């Protein structure tokens, strides 16, 4: 038999075995996290592949309980009646590729039964999109009606299009470029060096050491933070307004200074810095033009009916990369600009309108 | 009483005495470092205070040499027939207060005779203000034609306007805003946040132990360069080439990623991460507005005639925040926009169209200067 698909809501641990990477490394007995909602549909046709971003999960719906600190990162997106109807559609999500929350990455024990750590090899955004082919053909499945995802999760749908499109039938790809951009791999490579020059990073070998990089984390997420914003909506939000009672002319905190240190917190209660490292470099990595004679060619290739939506404030990911996304892609009908001032992230906190953008993709894969 | 100003070019540590700060800290025994280029006229009516931003220095112009590791930061401004024509004005630049090149800063040393440390005050652009003030003063200058500065330098010269408009014929405001942003704010506090995190920050009190947390000012430089620069102009520059014959899909360096190294480098090789520190908060603490009644009342009252410029790529010190201070001061005639690629960095970079500026700035000064007896 196949391998069975998880009770709604749950994780299942999907044992895919040996994948060998783009850059010719064989990285043994790899385990993909997954979670679904709704039902496969007989001939197996119905699902909806949801990818997430640099420090998403499976979890992609539900409140907090057993194993789930928070809230789905995208809550309430999947369910009865929803933008993806699991009356009709089955939705499905891994945790990535280089994870740390249930799939295979750098906290996970290699064969010498040590964490992978600087052994880990590194994974590029089409690793991801094997590792979920290869857990979604472990459980019986080999195409699907749709991939949806924004920031990295839109880079992953975009390899999938590419990279596969006789297996799937249309995209949402959000918030992301063909590849990545100077400014990305510039603001992504020195999150990295913040986290390798915290002295408890030790080599990237600090898992089960009792000490870890989570200082040189948290910088890293600060200014991964201020990519994220719309820079107006931030200063009308905080201005420069101190923090509660606080005085900065006498060495207290401004308003917008204690909601990047509380935002590093958060992130070092519920994430490895080792997965950080991983994820951030495959951002960096990212090409759909590599071996494929640049990113014009391989995009004009591309037959999939897709939706391309892009942010009108996006700092990281600025909207003249969906422009250049939505004129090459054959299938796409139009960039679909989501005016918000929200920044980068309001590919989470734009429910209502992602959800319009995943029922247009949903009405193109029929 | 009166010091002479330096010979021409060369450093002078001017001493100004205590100074009573913004926070009611007294910082006593204060050194301002000053250069010029061009004679005082006898009437003292010909000063032109060039104002440095985060990481510059007095050395306004001129070559590497005489203990200065680079040319000038505005190499060419000032000169005969130059945008600063020194053969009609007076240019004289500081170190600002909180400076590692010659000004009292945090490892400068303290009255207990350690550096100041984590003993230095928190200052802000106006005590910066205040200390440039005094080391005029001290020269026997009380009236400036024109104050010129770009980034913290148009914080400092924008201070001054309002501060003193009955002390300044004419100002040049290049690339900041009316107050620190929330974006400047998270981005100055998240740099240094980095250098604090460096194991040899030491609380402050590094100055004088063989270690220094130049790794952590390292990784905020590289925040602060991206910042500085234009978005499309560093993918143009750069995209995701690969550093030289490296291979990053096995852990080589990008291009912009080698670049980024490099400039992180370049500042420690030169730079204190004490003064990042105590330069950066002093930059969040910018507000034209506090104990003023706000930004638009601040402004709306300062007479002084100025020109605004503002980068059409400043990523950093996006326009809309000149458009503002361009609209609210009533002695400025209108936005003069610096049509650049090169982001908040073109405040250096675009040497011609800054000079356009400084020239234009210069001249209002020279006729309102022929006008205003003293
Ligand atoms: C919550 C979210 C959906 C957007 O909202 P937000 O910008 O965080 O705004 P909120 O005001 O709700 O702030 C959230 C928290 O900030 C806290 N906060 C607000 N102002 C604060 C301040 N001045 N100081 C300290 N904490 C502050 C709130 O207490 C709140 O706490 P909680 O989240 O634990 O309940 C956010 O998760 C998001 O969109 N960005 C995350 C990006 C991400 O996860 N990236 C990884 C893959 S890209
Ligand atoms: C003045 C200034 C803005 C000029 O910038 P610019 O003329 O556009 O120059 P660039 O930003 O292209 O820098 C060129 C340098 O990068 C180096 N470089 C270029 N590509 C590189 C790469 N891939 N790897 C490594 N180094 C690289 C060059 O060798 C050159 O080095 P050099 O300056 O020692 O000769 C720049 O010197 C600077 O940023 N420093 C001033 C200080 C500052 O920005 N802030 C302080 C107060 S705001």
């Amino acid at each position: 038999a196949t391998v069975p698909l998880p009770a709604e809501g749950e994780i299942g641990l999907v044992h895919i075995g040996a994948l060998t990477l783009e850059n010719g490394t064989v990285l043994p007995d790899v385990t993909i996290a997954v979670q679904r909602w709704g039902e496969l549909a007989p001939d197996r046709g119905n699902v909806v592949m949801v990818l997430h971003a640099l420090t998403g999960d499976s979890h992609v719906t539900g409140p907090a309980g057993d194993g789930h600190p928070t809230a789905g990162w995208w809550d309430g997106v999947a369910g009865p009646g929803a933008p993806i109807d699991t009356d009709h559609w089955c939705a499905i999500a891994t945790n990535v590729l280089g994870g740390c929350r249930g799939s295979t990455g750098p906290g996970s024990l290699a064969p010498d039964g040590k964490p992978w750590g600087s052994r880990f090899p590194q994974i590029t955004i089409r690793d991801q999109v094997a590792a979920d082919r290869a857990a979604l053909a472990a459980l019986g499945i080999t195409e699907v009606a749709a991939v949806v995802g924004g920031s990295m999760g839109g880079a992953r749908a975009l390899e999938w299009l590419v990279t596969h499109p006789d297996d799937v039938r249309a995209g949402l790809v959000l918030a992301v470029g063909a590849r990545a951009t100077a400014d990305q791999i510039g603001t992504q490579s020195t999150q990295v060096a913040a986290i390798k020059a915290d002295p408890d990073w030790q080599g990237g070998d600090y898992h089960g050491t009792g000490r870890a990089p989570t200082e040189g984390m948290e910088i890293a997420r600060r200014f991964a933070h201020l990519t994220y914003r719309g820079e107006e909506e931030l200063d009308d939000r905080f201005a420069n307004t101190p923090q509660d009672d606080e005085d900065p002319l006498t060495g207290g905190r401004y308003a917008v200074q204690s909601y990047l240190e509380y935002q590093g917190g958060k992130l070092a209660r519920r994430f490895d810095p080792g997965t950080y490292v991983v994820l951030s470099d495959a951002l960096s990595s990212h090409d759909v033009g590599r071996g494929r004679g640049g990113v014009e060619a391989a995009l004009r290739s591309c037959p999939v009916p897709v939706v391309v939506g892009g942010i009108t404030s996006d700092r990281l990911y600025p909207i003249r990369l969906q422009q250049e996304l939505a004129e090459l892609l054959p299938g796409c009908q139009g960039l679909d600009v989501v005016d918000s001032i929200y920044g980068h992230d309001g590919f989470l906190v734009e429910t209502e309108l992602v959800g319009k953008l995943i029922r247009r993709t949903l009405e193109l894969a029929q």
